[PDB]
């Protein structure tokens, strides 16, 4: 059994990352296109097979509940768009599929849960890492106690943003900027990785007004998170440097990847009792990409909750708007 | 061409590390011991042939002042007696060289360097991470322009300590916990690769109060500094994890070494316009522990200021109080 995606954004990720990745999943299969640009629906049904009846405008979306062959739409769109899209989605009776972040705040995250929950359908968050190698034999190496209880992760995530015009340095269109793109990853890793949610946030924010590219939405926020167990992240989130990796430590050792969170590339190393090592993860079935497909179709079929559903997306909003308020106000945010 | 040094506190550094360098120094010789047990003079004395003339106690040391084999005490104590060696050996007219921390407050530190400008003598903190090859290559890799202008710094101190019973466990002869033995060198760090003085200064403490190490000093302060050029900080200082790295970054690529300030064994790692790979820093001609001798003697012999004079030091008393404020009042600390 396959459950039949209609991809919604004909973006980058869209185009470049997922639609390719049908080709390893098991119950998940290209069902429809939904696009606001016309000639990428002829390009990409042709090249994927998708036939006419099964390509949709912004416009004529809603249509898409009288398509039985769709199960799922995956919302690929700018940021401030995961919104509206997932509730029309979910009001035309489909699943959900939205990437991160889920939406530009807490209430608009409630708002698409909320949506969701009223048409009994499910809704799930591209975090692709928890589906990744490497990433799923940390979160284990923690669990099993190897490290002993987590006290530190320091993670940081962050590319060299290029073209100002793009709508990731746009307020209006994607809610923010380095932090609601790709410092999420290490909010994201930071939770995952200690399994807690913080009870404290420090943040320092760090733009030059200068620069063409932030005249809108921040360039660093690092901040600071605190856990009930006692465990702490440091965090940098930036659009003016390349990281990416997270470490975890314990009094027993540390477990590191770098890169941690990337399309491909994840290395990881670790000290464990002895001297610090190589160590590969076991073997996944499928890749990352695939993964997440196929673990919301498979939720669907067996009538079980995502590992990331919204409310981890909702986690994650919350205390990013916490993080945003701890800059703006140079004090600790209790959470 | 040789300026006599006194070794003052003969523990481990003093000891295991530091007398056995004075082999490799052109400048800088061996020539007394001060310590507070009398069989360490003894059995050091006639390790390194040091005539009982040229052995103290810590009653007898400001008898040093008539002897003129000696030019510099090097104050290798717990961190409380930093203040009251130094201002000793600066009335007995030497020279001073004095381990991190400097003193346990701002205000000690203020004192430590009017003594020995009142004697008309220099200063020294032991910072031997600046004369270390792989340290020196970062910063000439930072000034030489090769990563942009700095963004994010990102540094870890920590060792798991042992002994409850231990000097450094005990608040009277400490003056605190992880930050001012190892989580100096994150601080101090992040002021040598910038080259700047924080401006703003963030942190959080997580300690186990029921753990027996930690009844009197802190285990975990982790803290965010700013800096007037936009450049940002996120250190970690720990007593509970083992962690000895930086890395530094900029728009144009980054460059770490892990372990960084280790007494041997560090490796360099760069990303300069293409994937990370290793770096071998440009060759020192002396070891970092000689150099350091060597450049005290050398300042002296030529009427030149030590790169890490008393100032140094202070001004890392400066951030640690500001550090240890942000995580008592859970706010920003300007300085
Ligand atoms: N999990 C991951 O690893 C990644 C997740 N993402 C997420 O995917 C989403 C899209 O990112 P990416 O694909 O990089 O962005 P792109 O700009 O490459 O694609 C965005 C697409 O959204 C559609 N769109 C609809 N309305 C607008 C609008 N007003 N302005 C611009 N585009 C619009 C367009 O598709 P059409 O022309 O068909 O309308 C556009 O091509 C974001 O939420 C991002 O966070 C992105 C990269 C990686
Ligand atoms: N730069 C670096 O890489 C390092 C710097 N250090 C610094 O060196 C100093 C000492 O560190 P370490 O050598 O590890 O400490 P140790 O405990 O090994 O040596 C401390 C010595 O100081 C003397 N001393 C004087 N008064 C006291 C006292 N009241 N209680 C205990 N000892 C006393 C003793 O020597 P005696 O018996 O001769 O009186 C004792 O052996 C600290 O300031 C530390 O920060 C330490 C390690 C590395
Ligand atoms: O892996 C890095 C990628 O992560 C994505 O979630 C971000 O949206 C992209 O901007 C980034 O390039
Ligand atoms: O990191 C190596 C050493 O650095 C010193 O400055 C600290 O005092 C020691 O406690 C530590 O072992
Ligand atoms: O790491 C730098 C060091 O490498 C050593 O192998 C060389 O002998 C030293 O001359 C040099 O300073």
């Amino acid at each position: 059994r396959k459950l039949g995606y209609a991809i919604l954004g004909l973006g980058y990720y869209a185009t470049r990352i997922i639609m390719p990745r049908f080709a390893e999943c098991e119950h998940s299969r290209l069902a429809a296109l939904v696009s606001g640009t016309p000639e990428k629906l002829k390009t990409y049904g042709e090249q994927y097979g998708i036939p006419e009846t099964h390509r949709y405008s912004y416009e004529t979306f809603d249509r898409i509940i009288d398509n039985p062959d769709v199960d799922i739409v995956y919302v690929i769109t700018p940021n401030s768009l995961h919104r509206p899209f997932t509730e029309r989605a979910a009001r035309a009776g489909k699943h959900v599929m939205c990437e991160k972040p889920m939406a530009n705040t807490v209430a608009d995250c409630e708002a698409m849960i909320a949506a969701c929950k009223k048409a009994g359908r499910k809704l799930m968050i591209g975090y692709r890492s928890r589906f990744q190698a490497h990433n799923i034999e940390a979160i284990k190496l923690v669990r099993d106690g190897a490290l002993g209880p987590v006290r530190t992760v320091v993670t940081d995530h962050g590319f060299t943003i290029g073209d100002p015009k793009q709508w990731r340095l746009n307020r209006a269109l994607a809610g923010g900027g380095s932090l609601m793109d790709i410092g999420i990853y290490s909010l994201n890793a930071a939770r995952y990785l200690t399994g807690e949610e913080p009870v404290a946030v420090n943040a320092v924010e760090s733009t030059d007004r200068s620069d063409p590219r932030f005249g809108e939405v921040e360039d660093i926020i690092n901040f600071q998170l605190l856990f009930p167990s006692g465990a702490t992240a440091n965090c940098v989130s930036a659009y003016s440097v390349n990281c990416n990796r997270y470490r975890v430590s314990g009094p027993k050792g540390w477990v590191e990847i770098d890169p941690a969170t990337s399309y491909q590339g994840q290395a990881m190393r670790a000290q464990l009792g002895g001297p610090p090592a190589p160590r590969e993860p076991a073997p996944q079935p499928k890749n990352q990409f695939s993964a997440q497909l196929d673990h919301l179709s498979e939720c669907i079929l067996t009538g079980r909750e995502p590992i990331v559903g919204g409310d981890d997306g909702l986690k994650d909003l919350r205390v990013i708007e916490a993080i945003y308020r701890a800059a703006r106000e140079g004090r600790t945010v209790k959470l």
